[PDB]
């Protein structure tokens, strides 16, 4: 039963970004109006009428921020008793009427209640969610550093058991976070211990079994854990429930790499390629989490289309080569992103087709570069180089939400333009690497 424990760890690594994708799914949050709600319940009692009358939806050019944070209430309550147009008592023009800030609670039209429902990160504090994911990725960086330090400090078994216990306790207590600062601290510690524990588990899986087929099986177990996480999240929406029920399964018991000019360029290229691969992966996953109204089934398809990509990679490691399939995969990802920005209102089936093609390309690129990294670097500083490249991977993970949630608010097209430019540049730059194969 050696493989079952590793598969369970892989499943426990699912909520890394999928955690904030499912938990951070922001529903249509309209700020609560005291007078309007009472009158609507008294006479209207219609969700469509309440949505149309509580907030001003007249947002030119698709701007919903004017209606996602404003009540535009003139304290009409039920005095007018029109029930067809309560806002007509003050003025006919809904947008021209003054709208004070909605500092009160927000109403989230969802049978479940995500993190935004229980923490009021509705519209004015979206950078709080961005900072949440950024703190998770900074936790990965500092946790790689701490895991290296602890491995150099005590050992490979006491550190492993300690970080596994820390991960289990951090998840369980993060399911019981009263305020936002405690949730942030627990997420930081969770990132630390999760990065360390996954690194240790992958190293043990690839070392104690003696094969790359075992690593492929580990990635497949990660995908299976992702599918199980999506299936479990669909059954129970609440974020506390999901966090508790995904943390419970875990609880069962030289630095001079820039010296050689020939090697410095290769290190720079590999760093940039992986960096942009992690950025594209997290960006597409968060985009799917923040644009789909059927996120459960869409995300299930996205997770299920990962394993044909893994099979293609396992077939093409020895067939295509080591540098040629990288450029093709990145160019395919860039073309897919361009089609996404060109086919947003064309067809949703076309949208999911392009999405799964892009995800397959990203998976191919990530697996190939993970192989190449360990393949080319010399044994003296292989770990060092892995840590150095993971540094920029964590930098990209930090940057990704702070750019996605800062550019989407002003225009929908900017994140896709940025992703396509990054992918095309990666495809055009990764072909200058020497013969890794
Ligand atoms: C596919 N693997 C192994 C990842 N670690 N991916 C990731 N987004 N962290």
């Amino acid at each position: 039963q050696a493989f079952l424990i590793l598969c369970l760890l892989s499943a426990a690594f699912a909520p890394i970004c999928v955690g904030i994708v499912f938990l951070g799914f922001t529903p249509d949050h309209h700020c609560q109006s005291p007078g309007v709600a009472e009158l609507s319940q008294r006479c209207g009692w219609s969700p469509a009428e309440e949505l149309n009358y509580t907030v001003p939806g007249l947002g030119p050019a698709g701007e919903a921020f004017l209606g996602q944070c404003r009540r535009y209430e003139v304290d009409w309550n039920q005095s007018a008793l029109s029930c067809v147009d309560p806002l007509a008592s003050l003025a006919t023009n809904r947008s021209h009427l003054p709208l004070g800030p909605c500092q009160d609670g927000w109403v989230y039209d969802t049978p479940g209640s995500s993190i935004v429902t229980e923490f009021n990160l509705v519209c004015a504090d979206s950078w709080k969610l961005d900072l949440f994911q950024s703190c998770l990725n900074a936790g990965f960086l500092f946790g790689s550093l701490g895991v290296g330090y602890f491995a150099d400090r005590f050992g490979r078994k006491l550190c492993l058991l300690g970080t596994v216990l820390v991960n289990a306790v951090s998840g369980v207590l993060m399911a019981f976070s009263p305020n936002y600062m405690s949730m942030l601290l627990f997420r930081l510690l969770q990132g630390l211990v999760s990065k360390g524990n996954w690194m240790a588990g992958y190293t043990l899986i690839t070392e104690f079994v003696g094969r790359r087929t075992v690593a492929i099986m580990y990635q497949m177990a990660f995908t299976v854990g992702l599918v199980a996480l999506t299936g479990l999240a669909y059954a129970l929406p609440h974020w506390r429930w999901l966090q508790l029920a995904v943390s419970l399964p875990t609880f069962l018991f030289f630095a001079d790499l820039f010296r050689t000019p020939r090697l410095r360029k290769r290190t720079f290229i590999l760093m940039y390629l992986w960096f942009t691969d992690s950025v594209l992966y997290q960006g597409l996953i968060l985009h799917m989490g923040a644009t789909s109204g059927n996120l459960y089934l869409d995300f299930l398809y996205s997770a299920l289309v990962e394993i044909p990509g893994a099979f293609i990679a396992l077939i093409t490691i020895d067939r295509v080569g080591r540098i040629y399939p990288m450029a093709m995969s990145n160019l395919l990802a860039g073309a897919a992103c361009l089609v996404m920005i060109f086919i947003s209102p064309d067809l949703h089936w076309l949208n999911i087709i392009i999405m799964c093609v892009g995800r397959m390309g990203i998976t191919i690129a990530i697996q190939m570069i993970c192989l190449v990294n360990a393949e080319l670097y010399p044994t003296f500083v292989r770990n060092l180089g892995v840590m150095v490249c993971s540094s920029l991977c964590d930098i990209g993970g930090i940057i990704t939400p702070f750019i996605v949630f800062r550019l989407r608010e002003v225009w929908q097209a900017l994140p896709l333009i940025l992703f396509a430019v990054l992918g095309l540049l990666a495809a055009g730059v990764t072909l200058l690497l020497p013969e890794t194969k």
